[PDB]
Order: C-alpha cells, then sequence, then structure tokens
RNA sequence: CGACUCUCGGCAACGGAUAUCUCGGCUCUCGCAUCGAUGAAGAACGUAGCGAAAUGCGAUACCUGGUGUGAAUUGCAGAAUCCGUGAACCAUCGAGUCUUUGAACGCAAGUUGCGCCCGAGGGGCCGAGGGCACGCCUGCCUGGGCGUCACG
C-alpha cells in the first residue's frame, strides 16, 4: 500500500504516559509497611498498564 | 355501689377522603426535513475537593476552545475574577478532544484470550503510533488455459 493520502494525519500522541500510568501512591497502614519491611513502593496505576 | 356489654356527647388517636392547587398528562392545529464504515442507534466502564442516582461529559472526562452577555456559583469549603481579553451549575456555536464496544471490520469470545505487517524515536533490541474483514465498481500490476488466431 502506497497511499495518495494519509487516513490519519494527526499525529497520535501517547495518552498512556507515565502520569496516566503512576497514579498516586497507595499510604494505608498495610502500604506502609512495605516501605521499610521490604523495599517496595505501593502506587495506583492504570488498568491499561502492565508490568 | 362497682365490673362487663351496648349506646349518646366532648377531647385525644388511627387513617388519608374532601377542598384549593399543578415546571405533568391528553387532544387539536402549524412549521421544518437533519442518522450511519468520516463508524450510527444501542450497550459497558469511567469521570467532581466533598456523589450514590438522575443530568452532563470521555484519560482535554459535570468539561477545553470561539463568540455573546456582563459579576456570579452556592449545600459546605477553598480558588479565580471586577472601569475587565472578564465571574457564571449563564447563553450560543463555527475550533478541539472523544475510553471498551456495537452494522463492527485480523481470528475469537462465560477469554480484556490467539495472530500477522509497517513503523517514528532511541545489525540487533526496545519502540510511541498505526494497519491487516466481506461484497462491489473504474483503472492498474502480476499471471493461467492450444479458448480464437498470426508469424516463425
Ligand atoms: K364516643
Ligand atoms: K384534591
Ligand atoms: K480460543
Ligand atoms: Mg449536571
Ligand atoms: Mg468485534
Amino acid at each position: 500500500r502506497d497511499p495518495k493520502y494519509p487516513r490519519i494525519s494527526t499525529p497520535g500522541r501517547n495518552k498512556l504516559d507515565q502520569y496516566q500510568i503512576l497514579k498516586y501512591p497507595l499510604t494505608t497502614e498495610s502500604a506502609m509497611k512495605k516501605i521499610e519491611d521490604n523495599n517496595t513502593l505501593v502506587f495506583i496505576v492504570d488498568l491499561k498498564a502492565d508490568k
């Protein structure tokens, strides 16, 4: 396919950027235990974000 | 005299009739002609400092932009703004955005399951982003058959 015009002309922007992936951290008592016991941060993340 | 039953009146209950209403209904008349593969109608999930629904909107998410008007919104709180490119849960619309779906279109489907191609940008690797259904029309490219021939 070598089209005579592009069907989409908008570049296409990454709407699932880092600010959508990392919404906010968890601050519950269980989540705070993970910080000093297992060097772990708990985050609320987007549903579309994989590991 | 007392209890019980029945009965008459006064006050208090129970219940929601009556009366007066009404941003609703019903009937009639008029004007207009505008949905969708440029993805509709419908369905799902999200979205507010405090929201569940209804209403609105779509990761730009009770809204962005333009224009108009011209000082509010308010249930609470905080911010912004005022002789101004300037408040508004204001009006209107030409600029935008518009998740998962659905005629629904890579293949499926009680699955966010199973594939292939291109590709900014940082040989290979990692990519943001995007393509790949069916029928049909015009043109085009690559082909098949001694089907009809011509010359070698
Ligand atoms: K009585
Ligand atoms: K009445
Ligand atoms: K399967
Ligand atoms: Mg509303
Ligand atoms: Mg489908």
